[PDB]
RNA sequence: UGGAGGUGAUUUAAAUGCCA
């Protein structure tokens, strides 16, 4: 078929409201907090990530509330390819 | 040969740079 990373293991979904900056990711996850998450040390040379933007992230069990790590980010050839087949729908995005 | 002072002048606008 094909080789996306899905939900596999404990990721998580992340589309931010808005970068408060110095690496902290603000997202507006539908898992019910306001999560921040950080950089690990091979992504911040290829790519680019603004507000608009859906990735995937990862997070650590702790406190549920503010978590996430970026671990790949979405083109614009798969962003709306998760739309068709439903794992996330675009009603959590703009309202 | 090579130096130390002084007096004059010197012209539109013209910002910023992943990452091994
Ligand atoms: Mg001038």
């Amino acid at each position: 078929v094909i080789r996306v990373p899905l939900p596999e293991g404990n990721q998580l979904f992340g589309v931010v409201e808005q970068a408060l900056g110095a690496g902290w990711m603000d997202v507006r996850c539908e898992d019910g907090k306001i999560r921040r998450c950080r950089i690990p040390g091979k992504l911040r040379r290829r790519v680019w990530i603004r507000v608009g933007d859906l990735v995937i992230v990862q997070p650590w069990p702790v406190q549920s509330d503010k978590r996430g790590d970026i671990v790949y980010r979405y083109t614009q050839t798969q962003v709306d390819w998760l739309l068709r087949k439903g794992k996330i729908t675009q009603e959590f995005l703009t309202g």
